């Protein structure tokens, strides 16, 4: 999740947040993070919880 | 210039910081606050100097 946040930082930094994208992740502490400005990008994304 | 900074904050915020866009800016002194996170997305733009 730490390195997930790192990926999200880098993919903003490369600008790889496009509405084309829909992506696949593993660890499930995903909701808890500092997350807010990302959802304003048109990208499709989905998570998992139990 | 301040409104330019607001513009680019909004444009990265929507994800209109795309490599597809090739743009033109009238003023000159945009460099004071950083453009380096805005640099490495692959975008296209130009300005002027005198």
């Amino acid at each position: 999740h730490t390195m997930a946040a790192q990926i999200l930082k880098q993919a903003m930094a490369m600008g790889m947040m496009t509405e084309y994208y829909h992506f696949i992740f593993t660890t499930l502490d995903l909701y808890a993070l500092d997350l807010e400005p990302y959802r304003y990008s048109g990208v499709n994304l989905t998570g998992f919880r139990i």
